[PDB]
């Protein structure tokens, strides 16, 4: 059973999604929009010849963004923007007075580290309230490296000393950070929580980079300190160099090409710490790619990947975490993902998005495996899937998709979207159920694609060896300069349809409703019952029975040794059909949670491996 890439402990899927959303919001808030100008600059001028301009904007912003420097009257107030965002997510700062806290805070309510050597640490304490004003949850967020704009340089230097001691300092240092920085504050928050009827489980703890380290540190101290109040608190760490994994308290989320993420092994410095360190960790999402201008560039990657290579730090910036990971969370394919799913997140500048394909380069990382998910932007994307199984999501904007093989799901989203086969149309079998385009390649790989307006092929002749040809996708067939080409299919509607294959039908599409799909003597037919509970009557040899998503409860007659079952984007993580199977007398039931198919008069030992695809 898939629980989502951000699944946490034994929470149900909706609860862990809500926890993740809260964590990322408060983690982001701790930076007070310090990287607002970098965000604008990067998207406007990029990371290549325009990099000098990007850096200027990072420092002093514009009329539309605020860079690192405070006090420029033509910048917008990015700190107010940051407050609005965290308040919108349901969270508001709790004052030192409410907590009865005697330590240091600033005019924005931020809490400061308590011990000498830790006085540049920053934390935020926030509350979530019900519609009647009662406190229902508490959020604790630790800031990564940096500080308030007004003391940015001095504060950053103290942070850097803390960072260096975590890597090269005494054993125990990382573990000690949060206790030394915020030991007293955390005691007061616990008493305040208790006073309001809350327990440790009502607390979310988050933070990014050095803040992610602080999350792991707090978890590491939580069994013994503060009366054990926070032992069962919810720890969500972003871009942490460290992992605390004893007791399974922390989820460590980050991008594999972020050189800070997992830089330390537990808390230990190792040789990979100064190079590529992609050995998988049990608490971590090990295979999410930040597909940005640096990752995309062969020229940038002539330099060795290392935390000592400053350009590689592009992938670490908080705005990439906020924007990119919320798109993962909100993906149409989220319920199909697991902790270690390969996910490629489009994070290109406006300079490169129009000429660079988002694809799994597998750069500076262990070899990827399993299905690949590629998440587009709300802009116009170019997205390319590989030879294995792919889930491609365009979102808003006019997107163009390519894919090199296997079994695939494509969601074009809003906009005018195009699927580009890169070869002669005659090499692809094409059909349409009225909403979804079905494409089968010469090796039998099948793609389902939603919201595709145009199918693009590449044609040739003795005269012009390359010509792109666009085919408008319509209910009546593909329309191009040559005319209208009908689909070789029978297509039902929302009702309970009876569909009988005609001599040249290659597909039967029941669509919604409980349909009856009847084959023919020549076989070689693909049955797609669609949603609802369908009856599939196989006749002859070489038939394919196809099932995707929530496909209802089907009954399958006439299955034999020459037929094939294809499951794409269905419930369950296993790639072995035996795991789904139960014999009920003479019938074989294959169960996919809320969906299932019963093969009438079939036994499991009569089905060979190559008769089933689980994609
Ligand atoms: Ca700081
Ligand atoms: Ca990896
Ligand atoms: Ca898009
Ligand atoms: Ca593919
Ligand atoms: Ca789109
Ligand atoms: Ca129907
Ligand atoms: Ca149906
Ligand atoms: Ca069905």
């Amino acid at each position: 059973s898939h629980m989502g890439i951000f699944s946490y402990k034994d929470l149900d899927e909706n609860a862990s999604k809500a926890l993740f959303s809260d964590a990322l919001a408060i983690s982001t808030y701790a930076y007070h929009n310090i990287d607002n100008g970098f965000d604008e600059g990067y998207h406007q001028t990029g990371f290549g010849l325009g990099l000098p301009l990007t850096l200027i904007t990072a420092l002093i912003g514009s009329t539309q963004s605020q860079g690192g420097l405070p006090g420029l009257p033509w910048n917008p107030d990015s700190e107010q923007a940051a407050q609005e965002a965290v308040n919108n997510a349901g969270w508001s700062v709790i004052s030192a007075t409410q907590l009865g806290y005697a330590g240091k805070t600033d005019a924005r309510g931020t809490y400061y580290g308590e011990t000498a050597g830790y006085t540049t640490a920053q934390a935020e304490v926030l509350g979530k309230y019900d519609s009647e004003g009662n406190l229902t949850a508490i959020g604790i967020s630790f800031r990564g490296t940096s500080g308030p704009r007004e003391s940015l340089i001095g504060d950053t230097i103290g942070d850097v000393i803390n960072d260096l001691l975590a890597g090269f300092g005494p054993k125990g240092y990382a573990d000690g950070y949060t206790l030394k920085a915020f030991g007293n504050l955390l005691g007061d928050v616990a008493k305040f929580a208790q006073a309001h009827g809350l327990s440790g489980e009502d607390v979310v703890v988050s933070g990014h980079s050095l803040g992610g380290l602080a999350v792991n540190s707090m978890a590491a101290q939580s069994d013994a300190n503060w009366g054990g109040f926070y032992a069962q608190s919810n720890y969500v760490a972003f871009a942490s160099p460290t992992q605390y994994e004893a007791g399974g308290k922390v989820i460590n989320i980050g991008y594999e090409n972020d050189p800070v993420f997992r830089a330390l092994d537990g808390t230990s410095l190792t040789l990979p710490s100064l190079g590529v360190h992609d050995a998988p960790h049990t608490s971590a999402t090990n295979n999410i790619v930040n597909f940005n201008d640096h990752y995309a560039s062969d020229a940038w990657n002539l330099l060795p990947f290392s935390i000592l290579n400053i350009p590689t730090w592009l992938s670490h910036l908080p705005f990439f975490y906020q924007d990119g990971l919320m798109r993962v969370l909100n993906s149409e394919f989220y319920s199909l993902t697991d902790k270690d799913s390969t996910i490629i997140v489009s994070n290109l500048s406006n300079v490169t998005r129009g000429n660079t394909w988002v694809e799994d380069l597998n750069r500076n990382a262990e070899t990827h495996s399993g299905p690949t998910f590629i998440i587009g932007s709300d802009g116009n994307d170019l997205i390319k899937g590989g030879k294995g199984n792919d889930y491609l999501e365009g979102r808003d904007g006019d997107d163009i998709f390519r894919d090199a093989g296997g079994y695939n799901l494509i969601a074009g989203g809003k906009g005018h979207n195009i699927f580009d086969t890169q070869q002669a149309l005659k090499n692809t079998e094409v059909a349409y159920d009225g909403n979804t385009l079905y494409l089968r390649d010469a090796k039998g790989g099948i793609t389902l694609a939603d919201d595709i307006s145009t199918l693009r092929s590449k044609e040739t002749s003795w005269l012009i060896f390359n010509k792109e040809v666009d085919h408008q996708v319509t209910a009546a067939g593909l329309k191009s300069d040559s005319g209208l080409k009908a689909y070789a299919a029978a297509t039902g509607g929302d009702g309970d349809d009876v569909l009988q294959a005609r001599s040249h039908d290659a597909w039967l599409f029941g669509n919604a409703g409980n349909d009856t799909l009847i084959g023919h003597a020549g076989g070689n037919l693909t049955f797609v019952g669609g949603s609802g509970d369908d009856i599939l009557k196989g006749v002859g040899n070489g038939n394919t029975f196809l099932f995707s998503g929530d496909f209802g409860r089907d009954q399958l007659y006439g299955f034999n040794a020459s037929d094939k079952l294809v499951f794409i984007g269905t419930e369950g993580a296993s790639g072995n059909i035996r795991d789904y199977a139960t014999q009920q007398n003479d019938d074989l039931v294959l169960a996919f949670g809320h969906s299932q198919v019963t093969l009438i008069g079939v036994s499991l030992d009569h089905i060979s491996t190559d008769q089933v695809v689980l994609a």
